[PDB]
């Protein structure tokens, strides 16, 4: 017999195909090629249209799709979009698989949906213990969107009992337009950012981060989203930045690293975009999660095979009479994929068993530096050591903004011939004390001049210097 | 039934079938986002009386909210909170949403001298004692509870059983 | 407990004969009484209370029997008085029959005496035994007293009978 896993993707207008959609167009024909997992069934896609946030079309669309007949439907990558057909899907029995976190909230009395992105009361846990790893005390939160709150719950409260210094910022509705909030983050020193933003507007953030030179070695930053591996870090390779995050996309496998490698052939016919920071080509989780959506349904019809499509109607509430036999077949499922452990939570079709790798901006692209289970805290690896070893030219690529005042004895004008500018117009002690540390460190500098006249000492009624 | 969006989106067609002029629809953000929804699309008016979270994304033109919108409340308290000279508060919210609900008082120490020190109710109603014992040790002197006024009375009960009705 | 002043509240005139050998402790000790009576009513303890609030009256020898050392509490909940901050001394063998389940959170470390000797199962069992006839009789609740107990007005008449028997 034949199987009609069903589906709903936000179609652009003759851009060729959704990145979730051609996820899941691939891998039904995965499925239907390797007849090691379901070798009798042959499964069948019913992908349609509908609008951004569109929360009837999402409604009619699937009251269309169940007259069709279908096992499961794949959810709207949406928030309005599915809250909808969760209800359409448990008012008549078939489950409704989701891709992406929707705001849940506490008394959806619902039982047949699973999301497989993973739960933010897990992730706020993980972002929170990087926090407590590198002993932050002055986090800058700065989410984009308003239920960015809700995605870091755990971390917007804890200055409780966790004794931090929390300041939080939200991107405008301008969208590329850091910059008005930047220059508010270089002034009050804020270097301990934790961006939670998606990776395209993680991408162009910092493009206005580096033209603003706020992409020094003082800064760190702990961007939330699951695609950090997927941003062009060759601007920011070299510059001695910390910058942290996470990956649940298993790229170490040498079975799955073929999947993102087959399937960025396969998308290549998707045309890119110009350079918008992000590399191209790369599975990036959204893909992935949807790809894992039609293996996790694969392995539970694969222990049920008395199964049919029952051709249900939206009018009458007869619930499909496989229902709930599939729903719990789909709860506690096991099988393994792209984003590693694929477990579900009971009492809540949750996904808050998972396993994430810390990854970290090194000289050599972005690395794992360690993991993160629940139950199991931060496992970070050991650095252990290596060495100074030739600090001569460790300071290069830099620029330094270096402040002396005249002092006879160490910095003089240089007294010469037709206007000296740059750095030739000084020379002294501490001059040419630079001039021996720039060939031992590799750095460039300008020699600025104090505008008050001063060399520094505490207002006495003000405090200030 | 509220907490069910799909009787929301029954009864809706059930009353545009039969010549309703206006829909003074339900109160939970699930069935409510699904009903304007579908008086989007069919023209007719959906009236609004408890806050919603809009999704920034829904080009939906079709809905009014009689509810004050919580941008002006929030920064309604932080007025209060500054003509009361505090210097550290306490927000003590209800649900997952009342984060949302306060946007413009918890960015507020970005700006201003004040300093949050967010908490939040567990799921039961007289379990706010352990909440309410972490409050008194620590000094939480300055609260902003958020909750409705059926918790709004619950917490009162067990903040005068801790002696914290001073 | 290292007190240097008190406040005893009595309640009928004859509370300053039961109380001469602690109003004559200040001619011999450092204690320093500040003397207080109770109204002729019971529910007007709250310009009393409100009266030892201002001036920072801590310590209270409350002398009073146990129906009204239960109905001060209930003023002294009401004005703000059952904090970590003050302790009461109550000179009733009853104190042990009060309902101190709205009190026990408080901070309140409310003190007093005890005659009854129930650790004894044979002093523990006529407690028992004495509730079956006192329960065929109902109390009234807002008294705040928990019904059931055998009170010392009760118990010492148990003991009369049995110390004459003897
Ligand atoms: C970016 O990534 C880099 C590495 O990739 C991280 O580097 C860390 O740099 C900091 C300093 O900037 C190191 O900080 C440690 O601080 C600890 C606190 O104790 C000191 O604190 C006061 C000031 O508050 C000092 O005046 C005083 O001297 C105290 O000692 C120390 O425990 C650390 O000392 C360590 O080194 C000495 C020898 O130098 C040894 O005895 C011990 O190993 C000791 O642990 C140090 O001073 C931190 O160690 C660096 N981490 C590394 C190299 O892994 C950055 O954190 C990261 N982020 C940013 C924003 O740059
Ligand atoms: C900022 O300053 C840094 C140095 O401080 C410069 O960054 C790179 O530094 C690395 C190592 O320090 C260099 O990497 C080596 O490159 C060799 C080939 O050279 C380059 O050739 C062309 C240019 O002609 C480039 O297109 C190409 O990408 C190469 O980078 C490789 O042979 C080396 O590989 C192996 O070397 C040894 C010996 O086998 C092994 O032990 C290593 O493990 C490694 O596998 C190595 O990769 C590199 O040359 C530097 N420059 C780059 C990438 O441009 C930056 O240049 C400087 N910033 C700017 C903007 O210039
Ligand atoms: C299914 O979901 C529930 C709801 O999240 C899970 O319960 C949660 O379990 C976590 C541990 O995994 C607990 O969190 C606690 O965090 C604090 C702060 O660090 C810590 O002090 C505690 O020791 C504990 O780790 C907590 O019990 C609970 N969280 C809730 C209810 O908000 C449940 O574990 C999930 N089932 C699984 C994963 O099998
Ligand atoms: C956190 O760190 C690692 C994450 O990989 C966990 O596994 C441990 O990995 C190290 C490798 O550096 C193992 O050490 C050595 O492994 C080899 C290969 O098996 C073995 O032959 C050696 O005798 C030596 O053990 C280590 O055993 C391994 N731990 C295990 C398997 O339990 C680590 O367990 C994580 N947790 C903690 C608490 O460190
Ligand atoms: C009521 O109880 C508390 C704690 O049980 C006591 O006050 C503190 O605890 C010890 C034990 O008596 C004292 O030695 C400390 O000096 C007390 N702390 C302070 C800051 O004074 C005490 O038994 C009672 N306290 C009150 C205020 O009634
Ligand atoms: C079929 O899929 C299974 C599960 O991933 C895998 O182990 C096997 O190698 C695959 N076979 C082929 C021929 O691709
Ligand atoms: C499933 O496939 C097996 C062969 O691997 C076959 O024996 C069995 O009949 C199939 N089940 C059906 C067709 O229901
Ligand atoms: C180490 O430092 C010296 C100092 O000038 C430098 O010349 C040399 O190239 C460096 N590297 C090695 C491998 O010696
Ligand atoms: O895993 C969630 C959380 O559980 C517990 C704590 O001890 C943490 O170490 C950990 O992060
Ligand atoms: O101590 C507070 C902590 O105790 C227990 C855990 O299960 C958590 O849910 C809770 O936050």
């Amino acid at each position: 017999h034949v199987l009609r896993f069903g589906g709903i993707f936000e179609y652009v207008e003759s851009g060729p195909m959704g990145a979730e959609e051609l996820a899941f167009r691939f891998a039904v024909n995965t499925i239907n090629r390797n007849r090691t997992l379901l070798p009798n069934t042959t499964l069948t896609y019913d992908t349609q249209k509908i609008n951004l946030y569109d929360s009837f079309e999402a409604s009619k669309k699937a009251c269309d799709q169940l007259s069709l007949g279908v096992a499961a439907i794949f959810g709207p990558s949406h928030s309005s979009s599915a809250n909808a057909v969760q209800s359409i899907c448990n008012a008549l029995g078939v489950p409704h698989i989701q891709t992406r976190w929707k705001h849940q909230v506490s008394d959806n009395k619902d039982s047949f949906y699973v999301s497989l992105y993973p739960d933010f009361s897990s992730l706020s846990r993980a972002i929170l213990d990087l926090v407590q790893f590198f002993k932050w005390k002055t986090v800058t939160v700065v989410y984009d969107d308003s239920t960015g709150l809700i995605r870091l719950q755990e971390l917007i409260k804890a200055p409780s009992r966790y004794n931090l210094r929390l300041k939080i910022r939200q991107l405008p509705a301008d969208t590329k337009d850091a910059k008005p909030l930047l220059k508010e983050m270089k002034r009050g020193k804020e270097f301990h950012v934790i961006f939670d933003c998606s990776h395209e507007m993680a991408a162009g953030i910092l493009k206005q981060a580096l033209a603003m030179g706020m992409m020094t070695e003082y800064y760190h930053y702990i961007f939330t989203t699951l695609d950090l591996f997927a941003l062009d870090v060759e601007p920011y390779r070299y510059s001695g930045v910390n910058m942290t995050g996470f990956r649940i996309l298993n790229t170490e496998n040498t079975q799955v690293s073929s999947i993102i490698e087959k399937w960025s052939m396969e998308r290549l016919q998707a045309p890119p975009k110009p350079d918008s920071g992000l590399l191209d080509g790369f599975m990036t989780t959204d893909a992935a999660l949807m790809y894992d959506a039609v293996h996790v349904v694969s392995v539970a019809v694969q222990q049920f095979p008395q199964m049919t499509v029952s051709s249900l109607q939206c009018n009458r509430h007869k619930p499909w009479r496989f229902g709930t036999r599939f729903m719990s077949l789909i709860k506690e499922a096991h099988w393994e994929g792209l984003t590693g452990r694929i477990t579900f939570n009971k009492t809540n079709g949750l996904r808050t068993d998972f396993d994430l790798d810390v990854i970290s901006l090194k000289e050599e692209g972005l690395e794992k530096i360690g993991t993160w289970d629940p139950a199991s805290g931060l496992n970070m690896t050991e650095s252990q050591k290596g060495k100074p070893a030739n600090i001569t030219d460790s300071l290069s690529n830099r620029s330094l903004i270096v402040t002396t005042i005249l002092e006879e004895p160490y910095v003089l004008f240089k007294k010469s011939d037709k206007p000296l500018y740059g750095n030739d117009r000084f020379e002294g002690y501490c001059i040419d004390l630079l001039r021996e540390l720039s060939t031992i460190l590799g750095f460039t500098y300008e020699i600025r001049l104090v505008e008050d006249g001063k060399y520094g000492a505490q207002d006495d009624v003000n405090g200030q210097w």
